[PDB]
């Protein structure tokens, strides 16, 4: 059984970059729905697996991926943001970034392009390629989780589903991305990075 | 060269079912972007085709489908709605609906389920299967146009991208769908139906 994680900060803590209304809806409505559906889906999957119903297991894949991905992605997202975030990373993460992207700004540009370029709903990710030992940028459709579908270890995720910015930035996705850099919790990204 | 079609009614004509703000953004921002990108993409495709650059043609497919689909889908959508719409269809369309779905209400339920069930961004469609001679409900991801990807002739489309309802209905997609039935231009759906 999975559960909706508590937000490490107040809903209005990311003001004015991400308003309180979006944070409240995103967390208490969208994320909550993913968790509940995930639990219901894992429930049905245990039954199908117990009696060897292969057709049932395959029919459930879309729901498990979508809701499981939704839970995974958002849980990471909440920790990637902080009212005390922003600025630039320091230490080994900054070195790894300059080394694989040229500079911190070229990195911002690459991640922003990948996020703005998502056709439809999806996520822009900064991940770690364990096999090659270097950072890597990827985009995922809908709620497809980074690690489960590409093998990359997630470090920083940017949600570009319209519900993550529409109430405040309307259709101007680039304005949303420009603003989110001010609340990125580089301390958390560093932890995830040191862990792998 | 394609162009943004004029709206057959005022931006606030669908009040209170779909507020003026969404209609204005949806048409003058979202649809306009699709048309402009479509023109730019067809431009590049003519060049690649002229010099037989097969790699260029394949690299352009995502953009042409996404923007071309966006133009096609929305152009049809605007005509599917009307300040004088709502109610139930009459004539051959109502007979075809009762015949293939049991009743008008079972049809509403089926189309609503397909639209609410779209994981991520997409469209719910009521189309005509020319090979089997019957109505059919389908859902399409992102901006994939109905006819170009499934062969079904579109009759009625319901946009479930979050930008089509978030400002007014937030995350409650079912409320948006419940309300749109009040502005469906059954006269237009009937025309598209009689045409095939
Ligand atoms: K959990
Ligand atoms: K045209
Ligand atoms: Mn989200
Ligand atoms: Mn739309």
């Amino acid at each position: 059984k999975h559960s909706l994680p508590d937000l490490p900060y107040d809903y209005g803590a990311l003001e004015p970059h991400i308003n309180a209304q979006i944070m409240q809806l995103h967390h208490s409505k969208h994320h909550a729905a993913y968790v509940n559906n995930l639990n219901v889906t894992e429930e049905k999957y245990q039954e199908a697996l117990a009696k060897g119903d292969v057709t049932a297991q395959i029919a459930l894949q879309p729901a498990l991926k979508f809701n499981g991905g939704g839970h995974i992605n958002h849980s990471i997202f909440w920790t990637n943001l902080s009212p005390n975030g922003g600025g630039e990373p320091k230490g080994e993460l900054l070195e790894a970034i300059k080394r694989d992207f040229g500079s911190f700004d070229k990195f911002k540009e690459k991640l922003t392009a990948a996020s703005v370029g998502v056709q439809g709903s999806g996520w822009g990710w900064l991940g770690f390629n364990k096999e090659r030992g270097h950072l890597q940028i990827a985009a995922c459709p809908n709620q497809d989780p980074l690690q489960g579908t590409t093998g990359l270890i997630p470090l920083l995720g940017i949600d570009v589903w319209e519900h993550a910015y529409y109430l405040q930035y309307k259709n101007v996705r680039p304005d949303y991305l420009k603003a989110i850099w001010n609340v990125i919790n580089w301390e958390n990204v560093t932890e995830r990075y040191m862990a792998c």
